[PDB]
């Protein structure tokens, strides 16, 4: 393995161009974004066979700085004209790329830093103000690229990903967890009525990685409205498992976006321990599964 | 000081009675809380004089076990009749001194553990479910009460305290700090339009403690509305400084809520560096500031 | 109440006058501090009455910026000539009320940030490394000063108070807890040997607040010196309770060092549940914990 | 993608079998480890095509709940009969293959949970407890393992990496960074005496897996032994990056450990921002990184 790069650049744009006219599902009032306010963290990693002698002889002669690279994805995201994290990561994967002919791959992650939209009275009307947004610790959407720079200099997308992040729901009823292994190793009681809560990472691939950056906003999948699903199903579904219900949302996920390719999955149970009825906090040891689903 | 207790006791109870009958003010859409799932993170204090040859000889005759408090807390939880979480700490303080007559102070804290609604699609009619929930990691509610046995064997609360904790506010425009002293360890230049960027916990005490249990809930004083009135006083106010802004934020509350006596502040600044406008995370150290206003 | 401030004010800073000529006791090797690295992080509170106009006018006439004042104390860092953070925190203290003749309190928090030494070859030799240290995440040491500007401008230490922050401890054997309450609110069951896991915060006051300073070391009391008596008591103890424990260890500090006036004890039980060999695992998040001071 | 499994199976054994007859090297005092307490933290992944409609239809007759993982880790540590965590995976994993033959692969995770030794005084002297110990939050061991079930029913080993986690080091002078690029996006200053803070998590994949497993342990590589190797190597080196380092420190590992097939390194930047003394401060986020494979 040889990179280097970037971490933790953390990047808030103001008055990012909206992204409007995405095509609304069932599940969820998504209809675009106001971008009054637009937060990214980004991590960069480059690497090419030019860069050995930096670390084999301590040569930095070609070693752009990891500030310099701080400095290059802030720089491109006041002059980015787009609308969406994939497009803004293609822009700086490409524009990398151009400018530095020594490097030959480039993997770029962007983390949503989300905020929420707040209530103010004006002329004793209460709506979301235009000016005043509370950031959020909860889910966020992500966005993963990887390019690389062929042998004839041209300029290809290896791999692209869309994601939501931290996403945690908690349902008090319908869920039921019976019928598993019961041998030496088990002591876990069969339950028919469990207040199941999961932690969802959602992760999806498109057919058309062009599809992703937004430009046609009618392809673009956005994270809010994957999430709706994901509530959504969980809500109508009796559920058998986390196995179970990971399968069914990433079905739904499928139906919805047919240019979706497939949605991967990594759950964790945090189910509540039984002491009305109360529960509390279990011991640390966390169930997890991992799953993909394929169009 | 001598006083031993139980923190991180947790406790999720499903179906409380429901929080309604509350007065609704122009700020905020809030008129009362279903209590589908009501959870609170307590932690719980004691002292007494007659505790000391536990510590002095290792004499547990007089110990009730801290892993005993917490059966005692999540027991209670089961019980509870009321509505609010000031009005939960009451009845674990009152329930524990007549349990343990040689208790003669109990301090409790309880921080909401909050669950947003989420969507739900039934027969393409999409609305807030019933059963699933989103656990947020941003703002909480949060009350404090102390507890004491008179000489008389009555008890007295000699403290209550209520408050919203975990609020972050970031307003993009009409914020200036500037006429502060230029000295020799000045470097901050002044800043006549700057993204304020918040961090909030307002703490309020009422004029009779019996409103803050909830029992007539038109006198109660909700953590939500007081978020809402925080976010529409800085939507409306140029401030010109954190200082200025909890001040006026204070006033409006006790304008609001006649019946509170005080509003406390504890608030900080995590203002971005300016780098479309572009800006990112600052160092580490934090400015901050505490204030009472009072009625 | 009206105060503002300066949080996380970190300060690296090298070659600090080394802390010697302190005076040893049974428990402890510690005979010093290299000060080759001296890392703190500050929190600064402040108040004053003509400050309220800042709150209800908007007026930033008399405001130093919370920016200012972490600027303050890294130059403060730089010019330190003491050896301690106690005396550190005085020397800002007074500087900084000498300054700004508006401002009549401060309270400042020290904590530090402590670095641990490596092996190094070199010349033929391995040996600890005057260049290379580790970035230690365990315990710490902590003060913690108040300061007035009276009528007369003349300035006072109102509170003083040195601490260890973040200890924790585990005693495989010699521990129990018997005989506690069993009624109706009981499940736990009774232990006579069980592998108690505390933490520790151990603060303590000087009879005379000179003797935090370090400027005459023999009357110092370390915060690694109070490590070292908390992990012998501890071993030494056939301990009851964290009760117990705490107050033996309160005695054992007070006993050691009688230039202090009280110690003061923040523990929690950490303690792991039981599953050929033991085996234990982490319990669920509530914790136990205990406040207590013992006074000389 | 198809696998499920359970994390932060936190597991505390006391009085496993020694690790003694290492193999020394001039930069690590390191002789072995005496296990009176040796905590883990386990993860366990399984995967096979048999658990599809666990998926699919809601079916669990094939699923070992994740609980039912979680107490076969911790009663297997308590009948481990060996003296490594890498060992400790390769018995967790080839039983419970064995136990549950429509299983057809399985990844674990051990992390150790580090303690460090305390200092007691009894019968007259002060020495190193053995009952005591200090729960570290700094570098710690790991382990990785990966085993297969063949369509005879054999099982293999697919990877193995054993690591040391979490080292912070900080070097006070004697590294430079200069040379590199500077064009329209370069604002950082050459500096030719930086006071260079990494973090380093480095991993090693030996020859022959055997030599992992501590049987004979003659063969094995030590964590500890690893930490100090690299802080010898730091400290010996007047360094021109990270980059320069890291090459520089697993050229060393390679030398010191032949059964070593390569060295991988994660390292990231923490360099202070410098403001009489010289003083530091932390910088923003942002924070540079190194991934770098040196092999034999
Ligand atoms: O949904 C669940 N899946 C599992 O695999 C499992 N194991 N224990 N509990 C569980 N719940
Ligand atoms: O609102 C602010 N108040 C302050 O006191 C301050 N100091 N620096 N920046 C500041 N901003
Ligand atoms: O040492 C202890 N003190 C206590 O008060 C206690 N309560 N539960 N366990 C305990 N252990
Ligand atoms: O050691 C370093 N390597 C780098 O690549 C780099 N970039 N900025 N600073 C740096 N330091």
């Amino acid at each position: 393995v040889m990179y280097y790069g970037k971490g933790d650049v953390f990047a808030y744009r103001t008055y990012l161009k909206p992204l409007t006219g995405v095509r609304t599902i069932p599940e969820s009032p998504f209809s675009g974004r106001d971008h009054i306010l637009f937060g990214v963290n980004v991590k960069i990693s480059v690497g090419g066979t030019k860069l050995l002698t930096s670390f084999t002889k301590g040569d930095n002669s070609l070693v752009v700085a990891t500030d310099s690279m701080k400095n290059f994805i802030q720089k491109h995201l006041a002059s980015y004209t787009g609308t969406t994290i994939e497009g803004f990561l293609e822009y700086v994967a490409t524009s990398f790329l151009k400018k530095y002919s020594h490097i030959e791959k480039i993997s770029l992650i962007g983390e949503e830093i989300p905020f929420e939209t707040t209530f103010a009275v004006k002329n004793g009307n209460r709506a979301a103000s235009e000016l005043v947004f509370k950031k959020s610790r909860n889910e966020y959407a992500t966005a993963y690229l990887n390019m690389v720079r062929n042998e004839d200099n041209t300029l290809n997308i290896t791999e692209q990903q869309s994601g939501l992040a931290g996403l945690q729901l908690i349902k008090v009823s319908g869920n039921s967890f019976v019928g598993f292994i019961r041998d030496e190793y088990t002591t876990l009681p069969e339950d028919s009525n469990r207040p199941l809560f999961v932690y969802l990472n959602i992760k999806w691939k498109y057919k058309n990685t062009e599809d992703s950056f937004g430009t046609n906003p009618e392809n673009y999948v956005a994270a809010e409205q994957i999430r709706d699903i994901a509530t959504s199903v969980f809500h109508e579904t009796e559920t058998l498992s986390i196995q179970h219900l990971i399968y069914l949302i990433g079905r739904r996920i499928l139906e919805r976006f047919p240019q979706l390719q497939e949605v991967y999955f990594e759950s964790q149970n945090h189910t509540w321990d039984k002491i009305g009825k109360v529960y509390t906090e279990p011991r640390p040891p966390y169930g997890f599964q991992c799953f993909t689903v394929t169009q």
